[PDB]
């Protein structure tokens, strides 16, 4: 496939430094994982970045979602669009540490991505989540089956990312 640049971190898990957004609109995966939450407000963050790279497509296809299916559940996820970006994109909702939200849920969150074959995906609840990305990783990399290939898109972190790997 067209996934390049990436480092092998096991035989399923591969990582980048990358902006998720430039990955998705050169590689146009079949599935894209957006870092949702559970009303599919596409704001800040990962959401927000994809939403904008859409022309806003993706948050008018999710109000119409939601109107019609109601919120997600934590852990929870669907399948929508991936306009311009992808042929589907993976919603997913990872546990909202600032939230007060249970970090077990983000094993749940994972195992939506075992549905599909192959993902380009960010690291769940991490960021404005408020997640131990170093946690998020030991969870995606215990938990995947599937081949998923990580975009971070902070230098900084990739590399502590990198570094602490165990």
């Amino acid at each position: 496939n067209s996934f390049s640049g990436y480092l092998k971190l096991t035989d399923n898990v591969y990582i980048k430094n990358a902006d998720i957004v430039e990955e998705a609109k050169k590689v146009k995966p079949t599935v894209v994982v957006n870092a949702a939450n559970v009303y599919l407000k596409h704001g800040g963050g990962v959401a927000g970045a994809l939403n904008k790279a859409t022309n806003n497509a993706m948050q008018v296809e999710s109000d119409d979602y939601i109107a019609t299916n109601g919120p997600l559940k934590v852990g929870g996820s669907c399948v929508l669009s991936g306009h311009n970006l992808a042929k589907h994109c993976l919603h997913v909702v990872g546990p909202n540490v600032n939230k007060g939200e249970d970090i077990q849920l983000l094993k749940s969150a994972y195992e939506n991505f075992n549905q599909h074959e192959v993902l380009l995906a960010p690291l769940l609840s991490a960021g404005i989540f408020g997640a131990d990305p170093i946690h998020s990783l030991r969870v995606c990399v215990d938990t995947v089956r599937t081949n998923v290939y990580l975009a971070v898109f902070d230098k900084n972190l990739y590399d502590k990312l990198v570094s602490s790997f165990l």
